């Protein structure tokens, strides 16, 4: 096996715990919604290589947590997550980038990008918008829905192949 660390980062509501619960979930425990921040484990093959990934679902940073750094110096990937249907939780992706990169020291960090609740009509970001900003980064684009599933596996995925590829 190979282990990875990803770290789920995003402002308060955007979908953080929905999507990692969506991809960890064995459905043994009918419906959890977690109230702090924790970390999960799942074993999955991605391009034939055995995998495990420790997730850590993250409070936004209007949350005190007292290990943030470290879990920012210990994570390998980071999926950042905004709604969009949420303008600020979008414009406040930059602040949870510079985290990072001031705690990580480094402007090549891997990450994914994730426009979360793509189920939703009320859309208030377009996704051409987020593509200019994760390319402006260097990142991909995924836009996902922990309600319906969609995209979920392929952005943790993503971020594992980010890794590999760094
Ligand atoms: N329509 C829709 N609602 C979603 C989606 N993902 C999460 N939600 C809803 O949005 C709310 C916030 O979800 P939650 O998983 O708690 O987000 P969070 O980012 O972990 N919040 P917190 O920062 O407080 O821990 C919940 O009501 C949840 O059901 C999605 O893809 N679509
Ligand atoms: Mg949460």
């Amino acid at each position: 096996m190979t282990e990875y660390k990803l770290v789920v980062v995003g402002a308060v509501g955007v979908g953080k715990s929905a999507l990692t619960i969506q991809l960890i979930q064995n459905h043994f425990v009918d419906e959890y919604d977690p109230t702090i921040e924790d970390s999960y484990r799942k074993q999955v093959v991605i391009d034939g290589e055995t995998c495990l990934l420790d997730i850590l679902d993250t409070a936004g940073q209007e949350e005190y947590s007292a290990m943030r750094d470290q879990y920012m110096r210990t994570g390998e990937g980071f999926l950042c997550v905004f709604a969009i249907n949420n303008t600020k939780s979008f414009e406040d992706i930059h602040q949870y980038r510079e985290q990072i990169k001031r705690v990580k020291d480094s402007d090549d960090v891997p990450m994914v990008l994730v426009g979360n609740k793509c189920d939703l009509a009320a859309r208030t970001v377009e996704s051409r918008q987020a593509q200019d900003l994760a390319r402006s980064y260097g990142i991909p684009y995924i836009e996902t829905s922990a309600k319906t599933r969609q995209g979920v596996e392929d952005a943790f995925y993503t971020l594992v192949r980010e890794i590999r590829q760094h």
